[PDB]
C-alpha cells in the first residue's frame, strides 16, 4: 500500500468531436504527469462528450473509438480512466470506462444503471452492464462506476462486497440548484457507510439546454471530504493518498456558494459557452428598462465582456422616459454599446396595412405588433453584423404564455427561460451585491446549391439513410457539393428547433425522430 | 364453430380517458349489433398514443380503474383493449386486457418496448415476460402489442403454444410505403408460422405524427382476408369459417398510389390538428409558388374552403404573374383572398435600421425583412380573428436553412415540413389529377393572474412537483386561481416549443425534461 496522487480532470468536452476530446485528454494526462499524478480520471463518455444524442448511433462510431484508443495508447507513465462507447462483437453498445496504462487496456467497465428519465435517454443508445471492474495499483484496490451507478444502493453494495479501497466515479451529472452540495452530502455519508473512498469526477460546461457544474470531489472512507473542486470551472485537481493514514489528504476549500451565486455563475457559464462554441462575435439584446433584460445584460457582460455586448432600446408611445434612462444608465455603467431605435413608424405602417382586414376593438393584437417590430429590428442587426440575439423571457412568462411568438421570444439563446420571475429578482440583487455601485439600477429591482432533384437525393442519403459523407459521394455525387450540403444541414439544427410542428411522413423526421446536438462537433471524415 | 371479430380502427383523444372509454363502449355496442363475438382496439386505446409524460401522472392508475369499471358494464362481447397496467410494486406496463361481462379474463404486458426513432417506451414502462393465450369457442387466441409482432422470437413463442389467431394491438405511426409493407411482411409471417394475424392499428393525426390505420386480417395461408383503408376511423368485421379454418376473404379497393397515400395523410393530419385544437379556420400566405399552392389545396380538402383564408403579400419584385396565379387558385377553390402590400412596412424598417447599417452593403438582411413583415402581418390577422397560421416551408428548405426565422417559418402547423421539394411537385400533380379543372394552376407546377410570488409557488407545485390541482389547492391556494394557472400552462405547450433553447437550472425544465403532448385531453380532476 504505497502513497499516490489522483488527478481529477474537471473537463469540458466538445460534444461529438472525438479528435478534439482525445487531444485534450492527452494534454490533461501530460499536465497531470507534470504534477506527479499517478492516475487521471475523466468524466463519463469523455472521448465523445455528453449529451451526444443520436451521434451515438452513427455506424462509423466504433472505428473512431478505435482510433481514439490508438492515440491514447501513446500516453506513457500514468494510469488513465476515461469514458468511451464500448461496442462488442455482437454489435451491443455500452456506456463504458477504460483503465489504460502504457497502451494496455487493464480493464473495462460497462455502466449498469442507464437513466431513462427526465433529461436522460440512455436506453435509446446503450445496453446495460452486469460485471464490476476492480484493479490493484500501487497496493490500492480501485473500483470503477459510472454516474447513475453510484446512486444505486444495490450496485454500490456489490462493489463494496469486493472490499474496494477507492471507488472511481465518472460522471456527466447535469446541474440543478442545490445539487452540487447535495452530491457531496449524500456520497460522503455513503462513503462512511461502506468504509471506502469515493473519487467523484464530473463534466463541466454549458451544452445546448444543459449546464454541467463540475464540482468534483474526493470523499474519504470516514465520511470527510478531502478535496473540493469549484463549480463551473475547468481544471485538473490533485488528491493525495496517505499510505500511513489510509486517507486522502484534506485540502482546504472556500465555502460553498450561496444559492443565487451558484445559479448566477451557472447562467454566466452557459451563456459564454453557447456564444463561444457557436462562434458568435458577440451578443445583442433589447433593453426595456425592465428587470429581465437588465439581468440578462449583466449576465452577458459577465460572460463575454462589455466590448462584445450590444444593447438596443426600442421605445414606443407608452414607453416611459424613466425606462429609457435606466436602460441607458446601466449600459453606460457597464460599458456596453447602446442605441435607441423608435418603432412608432414601423408599427403605424403595420396598422395601416392591417386596417382593411380589421375594420374590431383594439386588443392584444396591437401590442403584439410592437413586440414583433422589436424582434424583427434585432434580427436585422443580427443578420447584418452577426451578434447572437439573447431573448429575455423568464420561466413564469413561458409557463403561462405571457410572451409573444416572434416578438419578445425572438432569440437564439434564452438565458432566463428556466428562471422563475421570483428568482430573477434574487439574481439581480445578488449581482448588485458584487459591486460598490450597483450595475443594475436599484429602482429597476423595485417597480449555390444544386437543383432540388440532386439536393433531395443527397439529403435523403444523409438524413433518412444516415449515411456518412464518403458513402454519399460513392453514390456518384460531387465531393464538394456533398460536403457543403452536410455542413448546411448540421449548421441549421438550431433553426429547425424553433419551427412549428408538422406531420411525419418519412422514415426520419427532423423533430422527435432525429436527435442531434445544436453545438455539434462530429467531424465529417470516417 | 364460426365467429366474428371486430377490428376497431379507432382514433383516441390523447389523454382523454373519459372520452376514449365512452367511444370504446360505443364501438363495442356497435360491434354487437353487427354480430361480432370479439372486438379489438388499438394499443393503449384507453389513453391513446403518444400520451408521453401523462403516462407518469400519479393519478393515472385511479383513472384506469374508473375506465375498467365503466368498461365492465359492456356485456355479451369479448373486448381486447390497451391500458396502462400498474402493479402493487408500482411498476407500469404497456398492456392489453381481455374482458367479458365485467370480468378480466387475462392481461398481457408488452414484451418489446421500442426506444428508437419516434418511440420512448422505456421512459414509461417495464417489459413483460409472459404470454396471454385464451380459448374462446374452440379457437386459441394469442395477444401481442405492436413491436411484439415484429420480434420473431416473441412470435415464435406463441407459435409453440399452438395459437390459432394472434390478436395484435398497434399504435403504428405512418410513413410512406409502410401501410402496404406491413401487410406483405405479416402475411408471410402468418404463412411461416401457420397462424392467423388480426392487426388493429390506431388512426388519426396527433401532434407531429400520423397514424394511418390500415388494419387487416391475414390468414394462416398467407392471404389477406380483410383490408381496412388508410386514414379512416371505422369498425371492420372479419368472419372465421369453421370448415375452412380461415377468415373469409373480403374484397377491397386497390391500394393507394404512393402520392395519393401521402396526400390523404397530410389532409387528415391537418384536419385533426385544426379540429382538436378547436380553431375556427386557417390562414396562410399565398406566394404564387408551389409550396403555398399545395398547402392551400390541402387546407381546403381538410376543413372546407369556407374556413380557409389566403393572403398575397407582394413587395417590389413580386411578379404580376405570381399575384394572378394566387388569385386564380383562391377563386377556383372558393377561398377568401386578400392582398396586403408590404412596401411601406419594409421601408419603415429600413429607415429605422439605416443609422446602424450605415453603408454596409445590402445582403440577405434586407430580404429577410420582407419575410418577417409577412409573418407579422399573418400573425396580426391570426391574433385578431383566431385562424391557425399554416406555414408552407418544406423539408428541403428546412434541411439547409433556406427559410427565415420569424418570417416564412411563422405558423402553428407546418403541413409540408417533412415533405421534400421533390415530393411537393408530385403531390401537386396528384391533386390536380383529381378534377377536370386543376386547382393549382399548371404554370405554378412549371416555373388576471396573481402576483409573481403566488404565481411562481403554484407553477412550482404544478411543474417541478408535478402535483395535481387538488393537491396544489390543499397547499392553501384558491381553487379557481389554480385551475386557471394549470389551464394556461397546458394551453401554451405549443408556444414554448417555438422558443429558443436556454439553460436548465431547475429539477424540471420545459425543454427535454418535461414531455407533454400539444393536443392534450387530460381532464383536470382525479
Ligand atoms: N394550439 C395552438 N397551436 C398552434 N398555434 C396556436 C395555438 N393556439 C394559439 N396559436 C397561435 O398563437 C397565437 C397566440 O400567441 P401570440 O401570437 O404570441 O399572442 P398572445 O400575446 O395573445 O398570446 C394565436 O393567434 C395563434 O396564431
Ligand atoms: N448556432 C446558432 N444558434 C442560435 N442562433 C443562431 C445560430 N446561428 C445563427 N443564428 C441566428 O440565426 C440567424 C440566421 O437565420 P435567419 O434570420 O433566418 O437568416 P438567413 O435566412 O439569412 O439564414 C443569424 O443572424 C443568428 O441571429
Ligand atoms: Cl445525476
Ligand atoms: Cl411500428
Amino acid at each position: 500500500m504505497k502513497s499516490f496522487k489522483v488527478a481529477l480532470a474537471q473537463f469540458s468536452p466538445h460534444i461529438g468531436n472525438i479528435d478534439s476530446n482525445t487531444q485534450k485528454m492527452i494534454e490533461q494526462a501530460n499536465q497531470a504527469k507534470k504534477q506527479d499524478a499517478d492516475l487521471i480520471i475523466f468524466p463519463e463518455l469523455s472521448v465523445i462528450g455528453y449529451p451526444a444524442e443520436d451521434l451515438l448511433l452513427r455506424p462509423n462510431l466504433n472505428k473512431r473509438m478505435q482510433k481514439a484508443f490508438a492515440q491514447l495508447s501513446e500516453v506513457k507513465d500514468i494510469v488513465m480512466v476515461f469514458g468511451f462507447v464500448n461496442q462488442t462483437e455482437d454489435g451491443q453498445r455500452y456506456n463504458s470506462a477504460a483503465v489504460m496504462k502504457d497502451g494496455q487496456v487493464l480493464g473495462v467497465f460497462n455502466k449498469h444503471n442507464l437513466p431513462n428519465y427526465g433529461v436522460f435517454d440512455e436506453k435509446r443508445y446503450f445496453q446495460k452492464g452486469h460485471q464490476h471492474l476492480v484493479f490493484e495499483y500501487l497496493g490500492h484496490k480501485f473500483g470503477v462506476l459510472i454516474c447513475e451507478d453510484i446512486w444505486s444502493i444495490n450496485t454500490v453494495k456489490q462493489l463494496s462486497q469486493l472490499n474496494v479501497d477507492t471507488v472511481l466515479v465518472l460522471n456527466s451529472s447535469p446541474y440543478e440548484v442545490g445539487k452540487p452540495q447535495h452530491r457531496k452530502q449524500t456520497l460522503s455519508e455513503l462513503a462512511k457507510q461502506l468504509h471506502l473512498n469515493i473519487v467523484y469526477v464530473n463534466q463541466v460546461g454549458g451544452q445546448d439546454d444543459l449546464i454541467f457544474d463540475g464540482t468534483s470531489f474526493v470523499s474519504n472512507q470516514n465520511g470527510e471530504i478531502a478535496l473540493q473542486a469549484p463549480s463551473f470551472k475547468e481544471d485538473l485537481y490533485i488528491a493525495e493518498f496517505d499510505r500511513d493514514t489510509k486517507l486522502y489528504k484534506v485540502v482546504e476549500s472556500a465555502p460553498a456558494l450561496e444559492t443565487f451565486a451558484e445559479i448566477y455563475q451557472g447562467l454566466v457559464m452557459a451563456t459564454r459557452d453557447y456564444v463561444e462554441r457557436s462562434g458568435f462575435p458577440g451578443v445583442i439584446l433589447g433593453l426595456s428598462g425592465g428587470i429581465d433584460s437588465a439581468l440578462t445584460l449583466a449576465i452577458a457582460v459577465d460572460a463575454i465582456g462589455a466590448e462584445r455586448v450590444q444593447a438596443v432600446m426600442m421605445p414606443y408611445t407608452y414607453t416611459s422616459q424613466i425606462s429609457v434612462e435606466d436602460a441607458a444608465e446601466q449600459a453606460r455603467r457597464m460599458g456596453v454599446t447602446f442605441g435607441i431605435a423608435e418603432i412608432h413608424s414601423i408599427v403605424n405602417s403595420f396598422m395601416q396595412t392591417l386596417y382593411p382586414f380589421f375594420g374590431s376593438p383594439a386588443d392584444a393584437t396591437e401590442e403584439n405588433l410592437q413586440a414583433r417590430a422589436r424582434g424583427t429590428l434585432l434580427m436585422g442587426l443580427s443578420n447584418k453584423f452577426g451578434n447572437l440575439v439573447l431573448s429575455t423571457g423568464n420561466k413564469s412568462e413561458l409557463s403561462v404564455g405571457y410572451c409573444t411568438l416572434y416578438g419578445d421570444m425572438v432569440g437564439g439563446f434564452a438565458v432566463l427561460k428556466d428562471v422563475y420571475k421570483t428568482i430573477v429578482f434574487e439574481l439581480a440583487k445578488y449581482r448588485n451585491s458584487l459591486s460598490e455601485t450597483p450595475v443594475i439600477p436599484e429602482r429597476v429591482i423595485t417597480r449555390s446549391l444544386p437543383a432540388y432533384d440532386v439536393l433531395d437525393a443527397i439529403l435523403y442519403a444523409y438524413i433518412e439513410e444516415d449515411l456518412g459523407q464518403a458513402d454519399i459521394i460513392a453514390k456518384g455525387f460531387d465531393k464538394e457539393v456533398v460536403e457543403k450540403v452536410i455542413r448546411l444541414v448540421d449548421r441549421n439544427e438550431y433553426k429547425r428547433r424553433q419551427g412549428a410542428i408538422g406531420p411525419r411522413i418519412t422514415s426520419r423526421a427532423f423533430s422527435r425522430e432525429r436527435r442531434y446536438p445544436i453545438v455539434n462537433g462530429w467531424t465529417a471524415n470516417d
